[PDB]
């Protein structure tokens, strides 16, 4: 009696750098997995493919051997590995006389942009330009960073550090 | 009945540094691959040859063993590994009085040249010299880089950083 085909996850997808986890919920004397990049395993819970890249995309196939020595039919999961946005570049107005608007911007294209304040505050915007008024809690000098997200929800590496200089206005002289 | 010869990809080609992926779409009890640099594999989807170099160029051969124990005839894919342009050198006019034309150039030969602005903007040209007028959005001071592309579409390593200095014109004195 040919065994039942194994229960394997539905098609999925990860971003370059994340982990591809394969598993089955069925019970067998032995399991037989095969796939892209030479992947192979003889267990229910194969070693996780870390730092997954585009060469790990493809079709992962499983069959099992039951207690009566018979092999089951096949089932597969298609796994894809999407892209990471190009590390964005952050251009700050840097030198700014206190009271002048602080304008942080990029040239990167993205679904959304995450700006990181020197104190760690993060403001999420849909556009390139972040305009910070002088009475805002984000009107901070120091080291600023940008992370961008694409259509698939993949996040970029953080940008290099842009620096902002907010200068004091000299006091009314005697 | 000798099995059918396997389905293997058409001749291809990669640039030095890219990945050589081999595969077959046929079904066998076992697969037998052999090739350049000592390459060997016994699966449909052999481990990918990463950072491919010129020693990986050559003829990759596949035969398979079917369920009746018979071996198939042979089929091959020829794989070549092309060249990478020599890392180009970028010479910038550096010190420039605002209003003077900014002229970035190289000595490298290429099919096309990609110039990278300090803010990340990239302008693609067919020649050595990029001439940026003073009213252009690219008239930027700071760190500039060049990447070149050859006839086969191979991209160079980025050049070292050239620096540009745009100087201010002093104000009309009292």
């Amino acid at each position: 009696p040919t065994p039942a085909t194994p229960n394997v996850p539905a098609n999925f997808a990860v971003c370059e750098g994340d982990n591809i986890t394969l598993s089955t919920s069925t019970v067998a004397s032995s399991y037989n997995w095969s796939g892209p990049n030479g992947f192979t395993s003889n267990v229910q819970n194969p070693v996780v493919i870390t730092n997954a890249t585009t060469s790990n995309a493809g079709v992962y196939t499983l069959s099992i051997v039951d207690g009566n020595g018979c092999e089951s039919g096949d089932t597969t999961v298609t796994v894809t590995v999407d892209s990471i946005p190009v590390t964005p570049v952050l251009s700050s107005n840097s030198a700014i006389c206190f009271g002048d608007t602080l304008e942080l911007s990029t040239t990167a294209l993205a679904t959304s942009y995450e700006w990181i304040a020197p104190d760690g505050s993060r403001i999420t915007t849909g556009t390139n330009i972040l305009s910070i008024s002088s009475n805002n809690s984000l009107y901070q000098s120091g080291d600023w960073m940008l992370v961008t997200t694409n259509a698939s929800g993949c996040t970029s590496m953080p940008s290099s550090v842009a620096t902002v200089v907010i200068n004091a206005n000299p006091a009314q002289p005697a």
